[PDB]
């Protein structure tokens, strides 16, 4: 087991986290407004705690450890990251609310309990976006860095930098475009933070409701679509050539993400027209395209409130939220390939009933899928259902009413952010226990459900 | 394919159905009350249509036919059985309402759209119960009769009579007991019809709310539990003497059904106590014990309205509605063995993550399950979820609101069918399209989802 060498990495990570508190404290002296005293207190207590772990250890005793690591990386960082939200009496908020905000930020869930954030320190807002960006690193270097500790192919740090490039040259390349459709520079850095990590956080209390310019809406769209799609596939970029064209339409995962996106928008738009839910058919186009792309790819950004929207639309959207993101992106539904595979496998299951003496094989690209991963997919989907209904009961038990709890889990297990059900979105004054439960829900939502469930099976130890 | 020999059995069934219209027409002349003109009109149009099918055929050209038949037996009979509810202007009701009532009746769904049935002809009420009883035959002789046409073991009419005996000596043995806790004989036969076929229909508009005597509540409980339990397992009754005892606690399906029932009751009761939802700690026991068994074993009978019940309870009940009935009984959730197996399979999936080079096998009784049935189970669960969310969308689109459509599907896909969500139960005045949707929902719910799904795959033909 050797937790003694695991704690080395934990403390090392706390120090590495401390060196990111100097990032919105450098906005606590730049932008004149508010208080950044906490951020510099935090940079201290964290560096101290972390190094108080790293130093009494120093042992690289390089399975059961890998999981425990990728649960500590969140459980600790998302806990430590609730410290600015505590000492700071600028948005003075409850400890549980602080935790909810920190975890929701770090998970790239994006569901706030701080109302009235439009008028707060330019730092405590920047921290909010920076968290999303930073966790948005984890969620994609953990689609590579796990291999040494864990198994994807158990079911190379060449790409640790090479990914950070695709990420940086995306947030920057977005910031320019955002501030070219005219946000304040601050808002265009802090909204690329949110839009690339597919998180949903904003500076405006109405998210993407500042400037109804189809410029920013239809920018957020294309940068979401880019961000919501398989950084290893993007990796056909720095790998010299810019021979992008064919690689995307090669992989059937992406091909499916595109069919899904198209169909979903199409139906949404067409119903928004049929229903006369928008004055101009153009605004219908806008709001439809932005809402489907944002909500289904696990983004969270809202440009409307579904005022004129037929209930069928926010419901079907909250459902399509279960399928968002080429696997190994910054999204976090039961990722696209999961649904692809699922439909394939079930299709088979329907075929076998007809001719049962027949040999049907699951075909993805060319090679067949093994009956060890099909089992894994099905088991995952089931587990997902379990977790969802369990936390739905947990919320109804917390005190919450039925539909609000349904929306809540459906928003924290996919890591959405919006209530999205029947305009019951706002978490601020929800039950406290509910806040904790929902935090759990988004920890599950991040760890793809299994790598936490196994933590409490006896079989894990030892 | 040869549909030509299929029509023989279809018409033969319309005639066999005609000769059961003389059964509540024999109550339209016995009990002085009401109008039985329809039942004798129906006995004619049905005998005529049926024989107009059987006669121009006569060919016993003894898979895909087995399926097409076991969809015809419901789709045809449940349509034909909507004929009394049409011509009769005593509860004069819309055609779609008539179909809803007939299909819900024959399915053992148990969800009425006729409010105020307390004051109706003693025949049209008896027809309502008789339907449930007759379908309650189908749902258990199709756990035998299918084998020649189809496959359970593709994934003997010795027992065709032998089942009808365990069924008859149960409805009779219940009718007596009901009329010994003092119902009118009519109400004690027509409630054994419903309580054995696990259907949920009643004579009283408040179902089991006539006489809050724990006598009848705790009779209905004990006859539900028996009826809700594996007639093939019961078959250890007529064969040899009363050597029942060991057989039950041998089979782990039943062994699981008992744990489930107990745990469910326990939590329910204990919460009805903690919440002070009942004046005396006796009525708490009563209502808990009756409600868990009724709602979870797919019965439908209600003795309360969940006035003081903590919301957590009707919700958890509506969910436990998904798993009800020893497999091959009169229930119709995703039957108990399914959930047992599912949990086993997922537990396994959770084990493989830890030690991945290991050989884990699924164990039920003694022999392991083959990896052709685990696949089938998982596929079934997935399909189930799919169907549910699809019909929930179909209903939210029909016009219904979100939570109501949810309760509706969750009640018709398992065949409960009380609303049960947050006191929005009553189907009578729901949208008209929605009624059709719900009929589909309960056809799926009856046919275990696959054996109708495959009917619309191209692969089925030919
Ligand atoms: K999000
Ligand atoms: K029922």
């Amino acid at each position: 087991m050797q937790f003694r060498s695991i704690i080395r990495i934990v403390g090392l990570l706390l120090a590495l986290f401390s060196v990111t508190m100097l990032a919105p404290a450098l906005v606590a002296l730049l932008y004149r407004d508010g208080a950044g005293v906490p951020f510099v207190t935090t940079f201290f207590v964290l560096l101290f705690c972390g190094a108080m772990c790293w130093f009494p250890n120093r042992r690289h005793k390089h399975s059961r450890d890998g999981f425990l690591i990728v649960v500590l990386f969140w459980t600790v960082l998302g806990s430590a990251g609730s410290l600015p939200f505590l000492i700071a009496d600028n948005p003075n908020i409850s400890v549980t609310d602080a935790f909810f905000e920190s975890f929701s930020a770090l998970t790239t869930t994006g569901a706030t309990v701080i109302v009235g954030l439009d008028e707060l320190p330019k730092a405590i807002l920047f921290y909010r976006q920076f968290l999303q960006w930073f966790g948005g690193m984890g969620i994609i270097v953990l689609a590579v860095a796990i291999l040494p500790v864990l198994g994807i192919g158990g079911m190379i740090a060449e790409t640790a930098k090479a990914l950070w490039y695709i990420y940086l040259s995306l947030t920057i390349a977005c910031a320019v475009a955002f501030w070219l459709a005219g946000m304040t520079p601050f808002d265009a850095i802090s909204h690329s933070f949110s839009t690339i990590a597919i998180g949903g956080f904003s500076t405006h209390d109405a998210s993407m409701g500042y400037f109804d310019s189809y410029a920013i809406n239809l920018i957020t769209v294309v940068f979401l679509l880019i961000s919501a799609c398989n950084f290893t596939l993007h990796f056909a970029a720095f790998a010299s050539g810019g021979v992008h064209p064919k690689y995307y339409w090669k992989d059937p995962e992406f091909r499916a993400f595109i069919f899904i996106q198209v169909l979903l928008f199409l139906v949404c738009f067409l119903l928004l027209l049929k229903h006369h839910s928008y004055t101009s058919p153009y605004d219908a186009f806008d709001q439809a395209l932005f809402q489907t792309v944002s909500i289904s790819t696990t983004a969270g950004f809202t440009t409307t409130g579904f005022a004129d929207w037929p209930l069928f639309l926010p419901v079907l959207l909250l459902f399509s939220s279960f399928i968002g993101g080429c696997a190994g992106s910054t999204g976090g539904g039961m990722k696209v390939i999961r649904i692809l595979l699922l439909t394939l496998q079930g299709a088979r299951e329907l075929k076998r009933l007809v001719h049962p003496r027949a040999v049907y094989t699951i075909k993805v690209g060319g090679s067949a899928l093994p009956q060890r991963v099909v089992d894994a997919v099905w088991g995952f989907f089931s587990a997902y259902a379990l977790v969802f209904v369990v936390c739905m009961l947990g919320l109804i038990a917390t005190g919450m009413d039925e539909l609000s709890a349904f929306s809540a889990v459906a928003a924290t297990l996919n890591n959405l952010g919006p209530g999205l059900g029947e305009v019951a979105l706002h978490f601020g004054d929800v039950n406290d226990k509910a806040k904790w439960v929902l935090i759990v829900s988004m920890l599950f939502g991040r760890l793809e459900i299994f790598t936490l469930l196994i933590l409490l099976t006896p079989t894990f130890w030892r």
